[PDB]
């Protein structure tokens, strides 16, 4: 690589959840599977997390989003790249939200304004059609990291992310992990794993990335037979 897999990984997978090891169905309750039972190979740190896709509307705009629920006292790897917000203002119950700055920027949103967030995939039924799970949350900040991640993630509170997703008080979506080797996924996912887990990766949401990959090596292996 022209430094290739090292930029990939820096300035893209460094960013966004490498893996995330979920339950088989729904959310996972980590009285179930604690920290503790998450015994796994190539993963050098685990964290909780509630993530999904989420819409967001302000009084100007819409947007697309990755909320990132996160317990606000771990350190994330988007914790340097914060904009004069600190992660701990993002206590439960307060749905305060800091916003990648070019997805804060599409929304025409600046800290002190609200946003509504919605879950489609969480809708609930009612006599006159299906509403999206939905809140208002209220901008404290945002994040800067001259990443693909700026115009789309967002970090919440995990329970209040949770509480969107419309999961069970207490459950989480699962649990992140930091791996060694985030381009060997495809062979990390074939280990050993708790009973009732799944194992996803960043594959799902950048698929034609993870074809690069293969594909430059491959290259590699067919240009150059020495």
């Amino acid at each position: 690589m022209n430094g290739f897999e090292r930029e990939l990984q820096n300035n893209i997978l460094g960013l966004m959840p490498q893996a995330i090891l979920s339950s088989e169905h729904g959310s996972l309750n980590p009285q179930q599977l604690p920290e503790t039972a998450v015994k796994l190979d190539g993963v050098n740190r685990v964290a909780p997390i509630t993530t999904g896709d989420v819409v967001l509307q302000s009084a100007r705009s819409v947007a697309v989003g990755v909320m990132l629920g996160i317990d606000p006292a771990q350190k994330d790897p988007l914790t340097p790249y914060l904009v004069n917000v600190k992660q701990t203002d993002l206590e439960p119950g307060k749905y305060n939200v800091i916003l990648g700055e070019q997805l804060a920027s599409q929304l025409g949103v600046n800290r002190g304004d609200q946003i509504r967030v919605m879950v489609p995939s969480a809708s609930q039924f009612t006599p006159m059609g299906r509403i999206p799970s939905q809140r208002l949350f209220n901008v404290i900040g945002t994040f800067a990291a001259n990443s693909e991640v700026d115009g789309y993630e967002m970090l919440v509170n995990i329970e209040d992310a949770s509480r969107l997703m419309r999961y069970p008080a207490g459950n989480i979506t699962g649990w992140r992990l930091w791996l060694d080797e985030p381009l060997k996924v495809d062979s990390l996912s074939q280990q050993k794993l708790p009973e009732g887990s799944k194992w996803q990766d960043w594959r799902d949401r950048k698929g034609e990335l993870f074809q690069a990959v293969r594909m430059e090596k491959n290259m590699a292996a067919a240009l150059e037979h020495h």
